[PDB]
């Protein structure tokens, strides 16, 4: 709708890889050529050169897009309406490589707004925003080590609030919702089976991943707020037409985010057994969680 880049391709959450080895065999290889592209020499220069990067890259790939999914008996009209409100397509493949075409996607569709009209976002939440990419394609790219953090450019300032342009952050922004809760939810569903079956260092690697990706989860909330307020002030003008309501997700139940509560909740006793081998990731992870519960106020209605 020329707001966002439709329809979004994405994979089933169900269907994610549960292990650090299922997730390695079947993504380490397209998310190891994303992990190139988005650090191929100039792309830091500034935010402009890492859009570029970003399609140079997503291009290269073949992409693995097997159409849209179809005849869904495990989908509700509940998670059809909520993925139909921001133009998500279920998309059949390799679900862990459609997860890297989506955060390729999704990280394009964020920066397009960002170098036309900046961002009042601040900058270091601006940091951890982005940073969350960087995450989750450093551990698909090798998902036994705690992804290094790479540089991220600035953002300008705010420029002119063009009409509707909240509500393309509002809509992209949501994209990247479902890209890092897949992804986060990996990571958990790792930590849980690395501690289950005696993995330390796999359960150290998938609790880094999975902090990161909720700091980037954060700072997303934050940008989505920030264009849901910017959205709240736009309505001011009395209008006659049948005033077009924003999409909003409806509850808790969109699947992405349905798939990751459940592995967060059962992944409790694998936070403690960390702690208890010398870890420091269930120290920082937990202040990531509650940094993100308490960014919903502004960006879920039912809350
Ligand atoms: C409105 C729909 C949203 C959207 C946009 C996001 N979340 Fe989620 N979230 C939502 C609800 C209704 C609740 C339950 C609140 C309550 O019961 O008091 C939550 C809670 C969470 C949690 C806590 C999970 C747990 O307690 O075990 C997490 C970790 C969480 N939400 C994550 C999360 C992330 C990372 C989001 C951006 C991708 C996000 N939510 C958006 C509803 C909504």
């Amino acid at each position: 709708a020329q707001v966002a880049t439709v329809p979004f391709r994405l994979g089933r959450p169900e269907e994610l890889p549960g292990t650090l080895d299922e997730l390695r065999a079947a993504v380490s290889a397209r998310a190891g050529e994303a992990v190139r592209g988005l650090n191929r020499p100039g792309a830091r220069t500034d935010l402009a050169a890492l859009l570029a990067a970003t399609e140079r890259t997503r291009a290269a790939l073949a992409p693995v897009g097997a159409g849209p999914v179809g005849d869904d008996p495990s989908e509700s009209e509940a998670n059809r309406d909520n993925d139909l409100a921001f133009g998500i397509v279920r998309t059949r493949g390799p679900v862990a490589e459609l997860l890297v075409d989506a955060a390729l996607a999704a990280l394009a569709g964020i920066l397009e707004v960002a170098v036309d009209r900046g961002s009042d976002l601040e900058d270091a939440a601006w940091q951890r925003f982005i940073g969350g990419f960087d995450a989750l394609l450093g551990w698909l790219a090798d998902p036994h080590s705690a992804p290094r953090p790479a540089t991220v450019p600035g953002a300008g300032p705010a420029g002119p609030p063009v009409h509707q342009d909240a509500l393309r952050r509002w809509v992209r922004g949501h994209h990247v919702f479902m890209v890092l809760a897949q992804g986060c939810a990996l990571a958990t569903a790792c930590l849980r089976d690395s501690a289950a079956r005696g993995d330390l260092p796999g359960a150290e690697a998938s609790a880094a991943a999975a902090e990161a990706l909720m700091r980037g989860c954060q700072g997303a909330l934050l940008y989505a707020g920030d264009a849901n307020r910017e959205q709240y002030n736009e309505q001011i003008r009395p209008t006659l037409m049948p005033p077009v309501a924003p999409p909003k997700m409806s509850g808790l139940h969109w699947r992405d985010h349905e798939v990751l509560i459940k592995e967060l909740a059962g992944s409790r006793d694998a936070w403690e057994w960390l702690s208890a081998q010398g870890s420091e990731r269930p120290a920082t992870f937990r202040a990531a969680l509650a940094e993100t519960y308490d960014s919903h106020i502004g960006v879920c209605g039912h809350f």
